[PDB]
């Protein structure tokens, strides 16, 4: 596609149904001391869009855990959906506390 419009054109598919799970896989989880490479799979496992796993696929569990429903909603449109999935993770490590 050399000739044509000066800019770029390619309107057709917005999603990318590539590299998907097939065989039975174990449950995925992240912590405050997780890697930015593990979160990528944690998001996909749950079944989150690629547009989110890409923007939140470079931040470690610690950083991601810092992002609230707002910060996550800003980086990606599925933020409110992601945070709701992370809240359960943080609550497992530490939430109410005692001291």
């Amino acid at each position: 596609g050399s000739s044509g419009s000066s800019g770029t054109i390619g309107r057709s598919a917005a999603q990318k149904k590539f590299h998907v799970p097939r065989q039975n896989v174990p449950v995925i989880n992240i912590t405050y001391d997780s890697t930015p490479e593990d979160v990528k799979t944690w998001l996909q496992s749950k079944g989150f869009n690629p547009v989110t796993v890409n923007s939140l696929g470079v931040l470690n569990g610690a950083q991601l855990f810092s992002l609230n429903k707002d910060e996550l909603r800003t980086v990606c449109p599925e933020g409110a959906r992601v945070y709701s999935q992370i809240t359960v993770q943080k609550a497992a490590l530490s939430g109410p506390s005692s001291g």
